[PDB]
């Protein structure tokens, strides 16, 4: 088992079963009440047949006073392109400034949901 | 294995299909307007009979922020196994950011099964 | 399998059929004002199996009762974490004013196996 890894540029911080954490890719200010799509700076190809799942760091709030306006998110084995960079969707509870390469969010692979039939019925 | 679907209602778009592996799309069931830093329970319009042993969860679907500006105030639902009734209706709990609408049939979050923990036992301890 | 779990004291709501979910409590009593946070203690420090984890995300009812989210979206709780004062908490952010118990249950939590072992490969391209 293998992930392949891409980074945006040779100034990104490098990548450490524990979760893994990831990193803004660049400085970005973010205004109380308002929303920025993080870039992270990575790309990867996971293993066939898994995905990604990606949730902020417990200490994403107190660090940085925002939250992931997605909760969670999946990235599945297929978004494995040379310009499949992830992001973080940060929407800011107060005045925040991130910095490059401060870790905001963490992430680990799942295998993918078994193959199910939803079938149709008219009463439960 | 098989999910069971049981629809609200016949206007309810259908997700009906055979062999399906990756995260299932849920959708609103009428139209709802929400006005910014105020609640809604969202119905998705689907009721349905898990495979034993297993669960659901619920997350937002990555556009939901950028086209409807909510987030999901549970941040996952776990619907169990046992939530299989003809009235266990699925809801979606919104908190808008900003005022928005959504519109009956608009994607809003997804869902996937997971086989639920193993039996554990809780040993109390006076130190570890 | 098998959680040893400590309290923090007597005074914690001690805490469920197979497989469900497990509720976690307020340890204290706790006020939060509209648009602040609170760390809500849960009173309780476990030693989690082996290769296992765990999630904690709000109960459905959290928000209708308290107003408050996890801000953190679901925290997870990594085997290592069983030391003697590694108690659990809940990261609250209120939407709007809220009072919150001692013993109301706020949370729950389930255990997963970690993720496998893998080998992260740099790459110039995919």
């Amino acid at each position: 088992m293998q992930i392949k890894i891409k980074y945006l540029d040779e100034t990104q911080t490098r990548i450490n079963g524990d979760w893994i954490d990831l990193r803004a890719a660049e400085d970005v200010a973010i205004k109380k009440d308002e929303f920025k799509l993080v870039p992270l700076g990575v790309a990867m190809e996971l293993p066939e047949g898994y995905e990604a799942h990606v949730v902020p760091r417990s200490s994403t709030y107190k660090n940085f006073g925002v939250i992931q306006t997605n909760s969670m998110g999946v990235i599945d084995e297929s978004y494995k392109g040379d310009n499949d960079f992830w992001f973080f969707p940060a929407y800011a509870l107060r005045d925040t400034k991130i910095k490059k390469g401060d870790r905001i969010c963490q992430f680990r692979i799942m295998k993918k949901m078994p193959a199910v039939d939803l079938i149709e019925v008219d009463r439960l």
